[PDB]
């Protein structure tokens, strides 16, 4: 879990929102997985949806779940390597 | 709501969902579909293509936010598969 670039351990709710909102609506889709501050036993999926920060609670398929997030991340990375020419 | 999204495929079977996301092989990496489970009536399943293989992930009040998440992933597939 800690080996993935999209996992940000103890990152707070507030800081996670600021992180995914940097860039405003253009950062649509940007996300981070972090440990919940209020519910220690869980993780939270924080993402940018059209310029607004959303928080999705994530409470025997953890590996497959990681594969999914990794796939989504591969898409974000793609935007950050093969940007749309101006 | 759910049924209004292009990535939701209602009754789609496990087998047909795998076939769908696997068309294109490794190149369809990331393609996914949300469908109703056929072994657990109340839930949905997230079926996606990971490097050429089909994966099935079993899926409060955060259903709407959940939809926004899947819609955002769907929005990035285009460029990604282009």
């Amino acid at each position: 879990l800690s080996d993935y670039p999209w996992f940000h351990g103890t990152l707070s709710r507030v800081k996670a929102a600021q992180l995914v909102l940097a860039g405003g609506p253009r950062s649509h889709g940007l996300f981070v997985i972090r440990q919940s501050e209020t519910r220690p036993g869980e993780c939270v999926l924080t993402f940018n949806f059209q310029g607004k920060a959303k928080h999705l609670r994530l409470s025997g398929q953890c590996h497959v779940q990681h594969l999914w997030f990794q796939s989504v991340f591969d898409m974000l990375r793609h935007f950050h390597t093969h940007p749309i020419p101006l």
